[PDB]
């Protein structure tokens, strides 16, 4: 039994296992890391926690009767063990007979998640390679983090803006006299890559914390952000800050303080914008007063806000929680516009910067090669949040992007990576709409809601029980890692690889799953295109094994410290334009024009969004602030000994205002209902002055653990947020989710006593 350390990575960041005995007994940061997070302890305990599956599961009604069981009770935990060859041998039955009855289209496989870094166990593209060879599936487009934002930023700026690198931190530093951090958390937010972090906003936000620039934040809850500047706080209510950009925009134009040279010269449009603004059209201008009529932000903040933003150097750092919303849209067109009437996009330290908050958007890039991983060989497609649309309509026609398309008539689906049965809206109506399925197949490493919601169940390891290469820096490309194998499967786990290679090989299609190559053949190739690629570019890497060795390759900064978005464009617009059909700016498009769609007309508008605290003829007292846990991933990590840290009662916990707890005769730490027409939940409450009077803060991420699969509207014991949002579109431009379009009402738990289920495997699991 093996004694010693090994040095891998995570969504979290690079860190060095201690193993004993063959156990990993702790994880500890990278000795480069400039700000490690504290959840690796809980990264190290979800490979041992109670709720690992153990076992290859099949669900007893689905074993029983196949496409007859008895649909209603998925989620019971009535599941019976079975072997890797009987999972394997009816998996693989499953995928056959579903693909030659109903064709590709009877096949779901966008399976959406945040998985685990990795180039090779890529478990969202390894399952489309099977599923190709197989005969294909649909799948999903976009995401549920700029749904809206990624589809209106090409017809406004030509590109799609919200994952490219930003200014270089160090710029900023030097150049900027006013940071704006918009609907942004990017003390909360940063914690995390999509491929192994590098922390880099740390160090970029401790250099304009040292040299005393003014920050302003804008949003509902005083965050980690707020008080780490001890910023100036803009509480709005949610939903409304279109209505307050329209008001600084108005201020700008009846002061006259815009910039008419920039309007003129890089913009398109914003004279048929102009009409609207100073309620020509409707009668209503929209001034300060206006907009603090909708958001309650004192007129007279709204106008010094503006001045003060065309006076000095300004960056409008904006998150994404704005346009994870009704409308959703609007706000960062509205956002692109006010940046334009200020007129300093181009100019190093100003303009506005939509991945400040996210995977180190910022941090210098190197000039160091990419790395590419396995790939998946290859309507058939659905906007990602339209899953639940799907099921419930096949054949029905739906709009995107100015094309109509019909639902596919799905009959399985196949997620790995993913938890959808936290991560969707509506938690009732998808629990429902998922009885149209006749086979569920789920792999995870943890029993979360969506395995408990399968037929089939099959054990996947983590990255920690194998050997992978992963980048560093989703924008810096600091270096790359090995993800060297710490411990050794545990129970009977399998890689994703293996199982899918094991179903592809039962489908005849084996040799062209793996290509004949096994793990650390498929690695050496992956790094040595990069080397191949680096050589040529003039950075000199070692061979594989001396990599391996070493486990990190770092790269060389140049020029990417210097990096200013939209300079090239600024300097001569003619020879430098935008990919937009006028090459400039694009206030009102033509082209949005065209589409003639009601809820996204072709200029940044106010429109009523569903529901909004103190809305006219609103139902519901609260809203809810639906967004991004500090301490979890998503839903990664819940169960673990990290959950005894934030749990009120051992529910998720619900921050609330004291006037509001006061209202209704809550207490902190009581345990109280959160329902609307939707759904109900039970959270732990904790009395804080940190959210707004009117919100209340529930992170999404909560497992949800029913009191009973077969009660309509049951009510979760646990606190999944999600119970209580709605599945709509954004409009009909994006489709995109509309997560924190969310309203409830909140009292205090008089029901009976409840036990929490879902921290615990199911018994026949054990
Ligand atoms: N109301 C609301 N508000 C929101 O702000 C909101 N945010 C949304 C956002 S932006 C997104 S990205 C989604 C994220 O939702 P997403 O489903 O991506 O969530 P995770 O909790 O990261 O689930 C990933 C699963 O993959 C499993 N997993 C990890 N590694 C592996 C592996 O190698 N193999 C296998 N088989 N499984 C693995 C993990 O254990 C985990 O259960 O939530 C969305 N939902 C949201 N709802
Ligand atoms: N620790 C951590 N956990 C995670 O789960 C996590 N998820 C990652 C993912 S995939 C992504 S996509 C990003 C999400 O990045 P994103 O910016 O979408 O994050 P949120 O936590 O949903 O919201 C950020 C802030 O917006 C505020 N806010 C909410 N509604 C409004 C509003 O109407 N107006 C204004 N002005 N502010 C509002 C919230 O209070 C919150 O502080 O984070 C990434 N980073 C993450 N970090």
């Amino acid at each position: 039994l093996a004694n010693g350390t090994v040095m891998s990575g995570s969504h979290w960041g690079v860190f060095t296992a201690t193993v004993e005995n063959g156990r990993a007994t702790a994880f500890t940061p990278w000795e480069k890391d400039p700000h490690p997070s504290p959840m690796l302890a809980g990264v190290l305990d979800s490979i041992y926690s109670p709720t690992r599956i153990k076992y290859p599961m099949v669900r007893r009604e689905f074993l029983e009767k196949g496409v007859n069981a008895d649909r209603s009770t998925r989620g019971n935990g009535d599941f019976v063990r079975v072997s890797w060859d009987q999972a394997l041998d009816l998996v693989a039955a499953e995928v056959k007979r579903v693909e030659e009855t109903y064709g590709p289209e009877g096949v779901f496989g966008g399976s959406y998640g945040w998985k685990s870094p990795g180039r090779l166990h890529n478990c969202t593209t390894l399952l489309r390679r099977m599923l190709t060879l197989a005969g294909g599936y649909v799948n999903g487009a976009g995401d549920y983090s700029t749904g809206a934002a990624q589809v209106i930023m090409p017809h406004v700026v030509g590109t799609l803006e919200v994952y490219e690198q930003q200014t270089a931190w160090p710029v900023l530093a030097e150049n900027t006299e006013v940071m704006v951090f918009w609907a942004a958390d990017p003390i909360k937010t940063s914690q995390i890559g999509w491929v192994i972090p590098e922390h880099g906003a740390y160090p970029g936000l401790e250099a304009l914390k040292a040299k005393g620039t003014k920050v302003i934040v804008i949003d509902p809850v005083r965050t980690k952000t707020v008080e780490f500047f001890g910023a100036e706080h803009i509480t709005p209510k949610p939903q409304t800050d279109v209505a307050i950009m329209l008001g600084m925009a108005h201020t700008l134009v009846a002061e006259d303080l815009y910039d008419k040279d920039f309007i003129a010269n890089y913009t398109s449009g914003f004279d048929k914008f102009l009409p609207y603004l100073d309620g020509e059209t409707d009668s209503t201008p929209k001034t300060a007063e206006w907009a603090e009529g909708i958001s309650g932000v004192p007129a007279e903040t709204i106008k010094e806000l503006a001045r003060l933003f065309e006076s000095k150097r300004t960056m409008l750092a904006a998150g994404w929680s704005m346009q994870r919303m009704h409308h959703g849209e609007q706000a960062h067109w509205m956002l692109v516009t006010l940046a334009s009437m200020l007129g300093q996009i181009g100019l190093p330290g100003g303009g506005f910067g939509l991945s400040y908050h996210y995977s180190g958007g910022g941090t210098p890039s190197t000039s160091g090669p990419a790395l590419a991983g396995i790939t998946d060989g290859g309507a058939s497609v659905i906007p990602v949040a339209r899953v639940v649309d799907m099921l419930e309509n096949p054949g029905a026609e739906f709009d995107f992007n100015g094309t109509r398309s019909k639902f596919p008539d799905v009959k399985m689906a196949y997620w790995v990576g993913g938890n959808p049965f936290v991560h969707h809206q509506d938690r009732n109506r998808m629990v429902k709409a998922w009885e149209k399925l006749e086979t569920f197949v789920v792999h995870d490493f943890q029993w979360t809601p969506t395995a408990r919601h399968a037929d089939i169940v099959l054990p996947a390891t983590t990255s920690y029980e194998r050997n992978d290469i992963e980048t560093i820096g989703d924008y810096s490309n600091t270096g790359i890692l090995a993800m060297k194998k710490i411990v050794e499967p545990l129970y009977e786990a399998r890689s994703d690889y293996d199982i899918f290679a094991a179903v592809a090989e039962r489908l005849g299609k084996g040799a062209e799953f793996t290509e004949g190559k096994d793990e650390m053949g498929w690695i050496k190739s992956f790094y040595d295109d990069a080397a191949k690629q680096g050589k040529a570019a003039g950075v000199q890497m070692p061979a594989f094994d001396a990599f391996w060795a070493e486990g990190i390759v770092e790269f060389p900064v140049t020029d990417g410290a210097d990096f200013v978005r939209y300079a090239s464009f600024r300097e001569d617009p003619l020879l430098n334009p935008l990919g937009t059909p006028t090459g400039l700016i694009e206030i009102y498009s033509k082209n949005i024009e065209k589409m003639g769609y009601d809820d996204c007309p072709a200029h940044p508008t106010w429109m009523e969004p569903l529901e909004r605290l103190d809305g006219p003829g609103a139902k519901y007292p609260l809203h809810i602030a639906a967004s991004h846990p500090f301490n979890r991933l998503h839903s990664q990590l819940n169960g673990t000994v990290l959950r005894e840290g934030y749990a009120v009662q051992g529910h998720e916990p619900c921050l609330m205002h004291p006037d509001d707890a006061a209202a209704r005769g809550i207490a902190d730490g009581d345990v109280v209902r959160v329902h609307n027409d939707r759904g109900q939940i039970l959270t732990g409450v904790k009395v804080t002055d940190a959210v707004m009077k009117g919100v209340i803060q529930i992170y999404e991420g909560g497992w949800y653990d029913p009191s009973d699969v077969t009660e309509p509207g049951t009510l979760d014991k646990y606190g999944d947020v999600n119970v209580l949002s709605a599945d709509i579109g954004t409009s009909k431009l994006a489709q995109g989710n509309c997560g924190q379009t969310v309203l409830a009402e909140v009292e205090k738990y008089t029901g009976p006593a409840v036990t929490l289920t879902g921290f615990v495997a199911p018994k026949a699991a054990e």
